[PDB]
């Protein structure tokens, strides 16, 4: 005979966000506040930490910046809006999106029309499969 | 009656009993088997008394499948018990699963200010 049990759980794959400040992203920031003019870049990648890298590639869906840490906010200026970068910033360099365990763009620094002096970032991110569909963005105009 | 435990880590999947396992059906021993012969149990003291087993959440390692959604992904395997190393009254197995989403919400911790 068998006397079967059958059980269920979850978890979460662990994933990261962070600034750098270089040509090939070399010296990540690390500090808490960022003091830097409207004439600096801002060179920012993402990166997969959790596990099965092997055949998730991450491909990055929607990156805006918001006034407002609560990421509810509903100013939200958009840098990646459905999976292709938005055109009408003439800056804006998305360089490797899709292909491997991180994201990467650059843009131009910015500041919030009206009485605001903070800027915080926010991303969503699928996780796309390397073996099943393709992943790589298709964007024209 | 048996209370089971269940850890769907960040890299790696686990599933872990106690030691009322000893007094529950006579088991003076435990063996205990995944999908592939070569997983086995250990012995685990760190808050009480437990005996698991440790298997990656990857394609085959221990021989755990991949059975996906276009929401979630869902591993699998199959562990085996027994009081000897022949089976002769009761072929007990536990069944587990755990499901991964696929759409993440991460946000830069730290804030900017310019100056213009
Ligand atoms: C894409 O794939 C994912 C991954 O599998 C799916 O998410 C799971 O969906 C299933 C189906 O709804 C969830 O399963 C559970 O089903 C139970 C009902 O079926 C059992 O119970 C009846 C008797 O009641 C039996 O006859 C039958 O044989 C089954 O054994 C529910 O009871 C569950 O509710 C449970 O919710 C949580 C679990 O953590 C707890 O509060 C309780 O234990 C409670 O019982 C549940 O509905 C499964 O949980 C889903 N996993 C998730 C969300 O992570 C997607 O549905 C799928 N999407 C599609 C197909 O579109
Ligand atoms: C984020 O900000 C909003 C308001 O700017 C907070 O309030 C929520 O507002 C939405 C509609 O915009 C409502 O649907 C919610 O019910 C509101 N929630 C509460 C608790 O009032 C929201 O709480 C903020 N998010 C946080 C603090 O995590």
């Amino acid at each position: 005979s068998a006397l079967n049990i059958r059980v269920g759980g979850t978890g979460m794959f662990t994933v990261r966000m962070a600034l750098f400040q270089t040509p090939s992203y070399t010296q990540p920031y690390q500090g808490s506040s960022v003091t830097l003019s409207t004439e600096a870049f801002l060179y920012v990648g993402t990166m997969l930490d959790g596990g099965d890298l092997s055949r998730f590639a991450l491909l990055m869906t929607n990156c805006y910046a918001t006034p407002s840490s609560n990421a509810t906010d509903p100013l939200k200026y958009f840098i990646i809006q459905d999976r292709c970068p938005h055109t009408r910033d003439s800056t804006i360099q998305v360089v490797e999106n899709g292909e491997s365990s991180q994201g990467r763009f650059s843009v131009q620094m910015f500041r919030f029309a009206g009485n605001y002096d903070l800027v915080y970032l926010h991303c969503e991110v699928y996780l796309c499969d390397t073996m099943n569909e393709k992943c790589k963005p298709t964007c024209s105009g």
